[PDB]
Order: structure tokens, then sequence, then C-alpha cells
């Protein structure tokens, strides 16, 4: 859960968005931002 809150900050900013999809993977809801992953 808290996780989604740092993807909430970082992607706010976006340097750390891609670790923000891999938080989301580690938070079990990869889907979450999965595509904003982006490639």
């Amino acid at each position: 859960e808290d996780m989604i809150e740092a993807a909430r900050y970082y992607e706010e900013k976006g340097v750390q968005m891609d670790r923000a999809v891999m938080l989301y993977h580690k938070a079990g809801h990869f889907s979450k931002a999965l595509e904003l992953a982006f490639a």
C-alpha cells in the first residue's frame, strides 16, 4: 500500500517512476503502472 504513495510522489516527479513500477511489482500490483512502464 505504501509503495503506491511512493509511486505517487516519485511519478509526480517522474525520475523513479520506473522504480515506482518496480515497487508496484514488489507491491503485488505490477499491473499498476505496468503500462506506465512505457517500455
